[PDB]
């Protein structure tokens, strides 16, 4: 009998586990591995890709989780969806990191884009996406989608008055996508009614950088806005998420019909969550200096 | 020893390990220092410190409370109900032996008796010693602190509370445990007044689904009115916790007045006007586990 | 671009960790893994090969460690040498176990070895360590070396007056033992790996006990084993008459034509001596 | 809380991580509880009990003391340059907070004085209060213990010690050793495992080899301490450890012995391949 003829369905045991510490070092989750699919080092980054019983398909970037297939609906339809819906029309959105492409198959949902682009700093995380993160990256050879291996920082500011939508997603590492210029980039690389989501992490172990995105986001859009949601998989399980544009007001501009009318799958978004994922608890408010 | 001794500090050699439901995914915590560690004839007590969340106390390994974020849960658990009654003056809350849910419970000025029913006389001894930020309402003279299984306790009443809390009891039974029986919520309906509210923690929708839909499901077959409401609970499995609201005719939207919180004389790190109503929220994936897509 | 081009050195993080329990599961060994080798599962058990950045490769049966790059050799040259070494002219050797080679490799070393054969029950794990643990399945491809995918305890009873040397690189009744015996020649020699006096105590005097019964001459024998569970394995040595120190002639050690890593003349005699504590549960001092 | 409290029963929650050097590679044990936690101004203590292993005593993280196992660490360090002098009255033992080398010297008779000289002296305080099994010696009318550092300690000595045992490393610290010792003085050091501590190892035998003219390493197994292989150092002005060495004196030992016996004295000197090409004797 020849090696492929002996082998048998892979059972999980109690001695290969997965370690993520938290920022400070002091909590972390652990999450056991059936087996490991990808291990993969770039010239920025380590990537790991490995199948736990329960999450299924587990990406995990630098000993960071990204992706879990069985949660990622409910980071990638909330970065998405809150801004997609609120536009008018959007027609061209530009989606920097979101590497594993979960954010882009939630902005293909919309049938008014007729361009996407994910631009990406990491071209091996790509590559290992449309390889083994096929939930995710599906949406990869969509005609409207458009792959562009570069820093989202520099890519940005080529552009002038041409995306309705910019969304920031949380894969690509920079020590660049947080400064104020940056922003203002995104800013002017907007149209006069383009609209903008940014993941802004937990204001739990990581309020020191939570309450530093929102000041810098604030200080050049005049409407930005914090919103909420679970993420079962992400440090604390409280996400942030920060809505920003040039007048669109996220709860007085909102059409709860264009939701309900929707004509694709949504696992977590609704008229009522886009709403209420504005309230924000009392601890939040006075971080952000909302009283 | 206590001349030569200075202040402890954290390294990376003692650590508290927290399994989920299923044992595929946990929670790990660094340990500066175990404060308490006891066993009774029901369960075991651990109490450490954490450098980021403080102290952190554990049932049978399970987490129960941790110092940097009860306050999101206790809020929830109890200011909804309360703030939904008209005038709650007599409360019973059944588990929750830190005292979290209790303290919450006082700060509405309207209580006259709250009762607090733990079945584990340890868990109070050591909370009172250990556990300061939360069994500060032990000794309240609106407050009776009263050591009995709940499921039996409530059973003595009928139509005596306005208010029904049930907080944490026996974590790992499971959905197979004594206060999460339909006819442990008709006793709590029957102990209730006319008018009375009730809530109930949940679990999270999530490693514990199966467990949230018999709740959710068996509160339903007894109240009228019954609506899940989640919150954040940062060191809770997940950080998705579901809580559900109960009553005989009080409506947690319709009947919710801000005002009552705008012009609350006490302190709220979490719960809030906006929060209250935004809780009732429920995304698609949980709507369609309790069949209301 | 394409994957491969795109891919460097892959470096070791704090993420990726191996856990294995002692029995009794109360202490236990861990590693960092910088990258998973092999995964697989046989009808038997399951399999895992992995990378450690001090420790090199290395091969885990249901997560119990069996060997390590950098320090298998301290295990399979005692459990093959010493029995070897005592045998007047070994022609004729069956291990019994040892699915990763390296015990076969080290009996291979002797070039009085006409014929060895390794009977491991699992073929999975001949196929892997064929594939990934090169260092240790090197003596697949010898002309002298014949793999036998069977159980051990019933391999063995099929041979009577066969065998010179009998290595057991793993099975533990007295049954199986008197088979042992009887199927190596008059002045047939045998070791058996008796595990660690420590956490395995039971076993170990289990095992000592029973071969005892069978064998005229019966001695223990230690060695370190750097990654084990205890870092103190014991090693059961066996003859029809052979005394492994009386008859034991160092000059053969100290001509012997291949590297040796750990065994040596002054080791073979030293690791006879046994402490105290592992008198007292043999019964002896 | 007294009258409900009952008997402490393990779980799979509470655990102690040992990282060895390198950070690779390292060793994981229950904790049933927690006896004792405290920081001096030079290190940090811990004290737990593993129900296998019984209590455990570790430093900034370090293992240096199981209930089960101690004794095959303290009785090699020992026994074996003490057997080795003709008459033994004064001995120095350089680290050894826990008392456990101490607690061996002690077993022999001729001995009329032991120093104990630990640097930390809440080590010295938490062993005397949690660490009895090796402790028990801080009593004994023959010993002193002594708080200071070792290394300039042992230099307030000349040709005062029968024996001097280093239970914790330059060169000019072995020759303070060598002038401490009479002038048929005998010396052991721990010198660590050579395998994750191979640097540690290489250098500690050259340092030792470079003062004493007969410089020998011996091993033994420690079933807690990393990779199990313990070695260890002994130096002396003429006395060969083989050569010198009176089996009749261990047989004839009044004292309980768990590890050490005539045998096993002779047996670890013997170094396998990899060692001695480390050592450069091959």
């Amino acid at each position: 009998r020849t090696l492929k003829e002996l082998e048998r369905e892979l059972q999980p045991r109690q001695h290969l586990w997965y370690f993520e510490y938290y920022t400070g070092n002091n909590v972390g989750l652990f999450m056991k591995m059936n087996r490991v699919i990808y291990s993969g080092q770039s010239d920025i980054q380590r990537i790991d890709i490995f199948e736990n019983p329960d999450l299924g398909v587990v990406f995990a970037l630098d000993g960071i989780t990204m992706t879990t297939e069985k949660d990622e609906f409910m980071y990638h339809e909330m970065l998405a969806h809150v801004p997609m819906f609120l536009h008018p029309n959007p027609k061209k959105v530009l989606i920097i990191g979101g590497g594993d492409g979960g954010t882009l198959r939630e902005v293909l949902k919309h049938d008014s884009v007729e361009k996407a682009i994910l631009c990406e700093v990491d071209g091996l995380v790509i590559e290992a996406a449309r390889k083994y993160l096929k939930q995710t990256s599906c949406g990869f050879d969509d005609p409207r989608a458009e792959i562009v291996i570069a820093n989202g920082a520099e890519y940005v500011r080529k552009f002038k008055n041409e995306f309705d939508v910019i969304i920031i997603d949380s894969t690509d590492p920079t020590a660049h996508l947080f400064t104020e210029e940056f922003y203002q980039a995104c800013y002017d690389a907007l149209k006069e009614d383009g609209v903008f989501s940014a993941e802004t992490e937990d204001p739990f172990y990581d309020i020191g950088w939570f309450k530093l995105a929102y000041r810098r986001i604030s200080k050049v859009f005049p409407i930005t806005r914090v919103y909420l949601g679970f993420m079962t998989t992400y440090p604390s399980g409280m996400w942030s998420y920060t809505f920003a544009s040039k007048g669109i007001d996220p709860i007085k501009d909102f059409d709860p019909e264009k939701v309900r009318k929707f004509n694709k799958e949504l696992k977590y978004y609704n008229e009522e969550v886009h709403v209420a994922s504005f309230a924000l608890p009392n601890f939040v408010k006075k971080e952000l200096g909302l009283m």
